[PDB]
């Protein structure tokens, strides 16, 4: 239940995504739920931290550059949390990145199409979440 | 196990997609497996027929325009076929559409980014499947 306070364009920066085999989402630092759909430019800045079972928070750019085998947290269509392994690692090259600062102080640096889960359980582009002043889903349950 | 023989640009045409809640794929006429990931421009021409449990083959443009409640066929990560209901209906407006004619005589008219399943079980843009002369997955099991 966290709105996005501000949006800032950072320019073109290297971005990254991962693929999973079950529900196409995974949890970031603080419990926000990013889409893992096969979608472009959708991708995340190097620093964006993914919660992994094995290592805790790791930057996605490190996970991708080193092809780290690890297990992420995901949400099913009934809202239950489960874990599943990373199945794909992609360096997506330079893309336009926007920095979204959230009302809880969190920062998300993503291509502005990147879908994230809102509190109703739906996936929307982060830029639309910002413009329409919607609340991001934040899973507080995670270890 | 069907390659794409030819590609033809059709110009801008209205296109459509659907959303599902389980695996993000669904079967078209003849058993080809289209992606239902939240992805843009990825969408299909009006005429593209989706196999439904209730009505048999229906054009996606009709399913979307009338918001037809129906059940599609999908493939899980182990290759098993199951059914699941349509959960979203989207008219995506005019987009660039390409006509792919397959070696079995099938036609797919889609935005050229549209992901489809290849015979290895992976999702790739249809234009890449064409250019790299890959084989599309074709489920022959369906009723
Ligand atoms: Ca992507
Ligand atoms: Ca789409
Ligand atoms: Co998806």
């Amino acid at each position: 239940m966290v709105k996005i306070a501000t949006r800032k364009y950072l320019g073109k920066q290297n971005v990254y995504d991962i693929g999973v085999e079950r529900d196409h989402n995974f949890a970031l630092k603080n419990g926000f739920i990013a889409s893992a759909c096969f979608a472009h430019p959708q991708a995340l800045s190097y620093e964006t931290e993914i919660l992994t079972v094995e290592y805790g928070l790791l930057p996605i750019g490190k996970i991708v550059e080193k092809r780290i085998e690890c297990t992420v947290y995901s949400v099913d269509n009934n809202g239950n949390i489960y874990t599943q392994p990373v199945a794909q690692w992609h360096d997506r090259g330079e893309q336009e990145v926007f920095e979204y600062c959230l009302e809880d102080g969190s920062l998300i640096r993503a291509t502005k199409d990147h879908k994230f889960m809102t509190v109703d359980g739906q996936m929307l582009p982060i830029d639309e979440i910002f413009e329409r002043e919607l609340d991001l889903m934040r899973v507080d349950n995670l270890p």
